[PDB]
């Protein structure tokens, strides 16, 4: 019952991590470990409750509420972008598909909303004119599945925020997850400390915050999403398809299968090749891909990194094992930390 502590104990120390909470879900049981304050100043301490930014994490939220919407008719995963956005009718932006946007298959995009744009709106005619670089290459971008946020909201008739928090968080059964953290759970929102200045930090507003990264939860609710992307949670049918759904092999990359969002590698796995797959060099150019329905093996381990500046997640699913973890913290570590720590815990419960 001490695993988590011996797997993350290295780099709690190698980076300073003032508090870390590791949820892990298998066979429907739940445990959690946590250590340190989610704020130092007033000393309060990491729980199964506390609040953090899930960074890109926040994008399974997304793609779930696509998918929902498709099971509702609302969408479909297959139409061009120019269905929903009609100004980009004609433009390489507007043959995109919705399912492009969810597995980054768009041929070179910035990481990053322009500098220079300063709304959605503009943001539609930056597009406009855009040209991918490399057309069929997976490139890894908030701007592609912060868009399909803003398209699935306007296919809802409401706020990306307002189809989060009555939409899709309720259909999946969460108590503690918000974009917008209201006033009697403020206390809960862990302060983040930055790398460089070791000064408390919060997510800054930015394009597309919302759609791509606004997300805040906490380890308990994480869990709850779990188990229902393990297949063994409570949720109607609808939400049970559209889960499914989002864990679908869609392309392969070198290293992985692309879901939307999701992530999928074989089990077991070297886990070189899980470091490798959430390296930047992998990150941040474009990768060629190649189509398929499905992932090489039927056994598989999906994961998901998700950071802000001041915040460092990371989830995994095993689902031939009902194996679920999720790893939160208000230091922004390595990726490849959260990778070996995490696949060195799995390892242990399985053992």
């Amino acid at each position: 019952s001490n695993a988590a502590a011996a797997a993350f104990e290295s780099v709690i120390e190698e980076h300073d991590i003032p508090g870390l909470v590791v949820g892990v879900t298998h066979g429907g049981r739940h445990s959690f470990y946590q250590t340190g304050l989610a704020s130092r100043e007033d000393q309060q301490p990491v729980t199964p409750d506390t609040l953090f930014e899930l960074g890109s994490i926040s994008k399974i939220f997304n793609v779930t509420l696509a998918a929902l919407a498709e099971e509702r008719g609302a969408l479909s995963l297959d139409a061009p972008v120019a269905d929903y956005l009609p100004s980009l009718r004609g433009s390489p932006a507007g043959e995109l598909t919705l399912i492009d946007l969810a597995t980054h298959h768009t041929g070179g995009l910035p990481l990053q909303v322009p500098d220079e744009v300063a709304d959605v709106d503009r943001l539609v005619d930056w597009l406009r004119s855009w040209r991918p670089p490399e057309p069929g290459t997976r490139s890894y971008s908030n701007i592609s599945i912060g868009l399909l946020g803003h398209i699935t909201a306007g296919v809802l008739g409401m706020s990306y925020a307002d189809a989060s928090q009555t939409v899709i968080f309720p259909a999946l059964g969460l108590k503690s997850t918000w974009i917008d953290v209201p006033t009697d759970a403020m206390g809960r929102y862990a302060f983040g400390y930055d790398r460089k200045t070791d000064a408390p930090t919060r997510v800054t507003p930015g394009v597309l915050d919302d759609e791509a990264y606004g997300v805040k939860s906490s380890a308990r609710d994480m869990l709850t999403l779990l188990d229902l992307e393990l297949g063994t949670g409570t949720a109607s049918p609808e939400v049970q398809t559209a889960v499914a759904t989002t864990q679908e092999g869609r392309f392969q990359t070198r290293l992985y299968t692309q879901a939307m969002i999701w992530e999928a590698y074989p089990w077991p796995v070297d886990p070189e090749r899980l470091v490798e797959g959430n390296g930047y060099d992998f990150i941040l150019q474009p990768q060629p891909v190649d189509e398929v329905d499905t992932t090489p093996d039927r056994r598989v381990i999906l994961n998901k990194t998700g950071s802000t500046n001041g915040f460092g997640g990371y989830i995994a699913i095993v689902p031939s094992e009902d194996l679920g973890v999720v790893v939160l913290a208000n230091r922004n570590y390595p990726n490849e930390a959260r990778v070996r720590a995490t696949y060195d815990l799995i390892t242990h419960i399985l053992a």
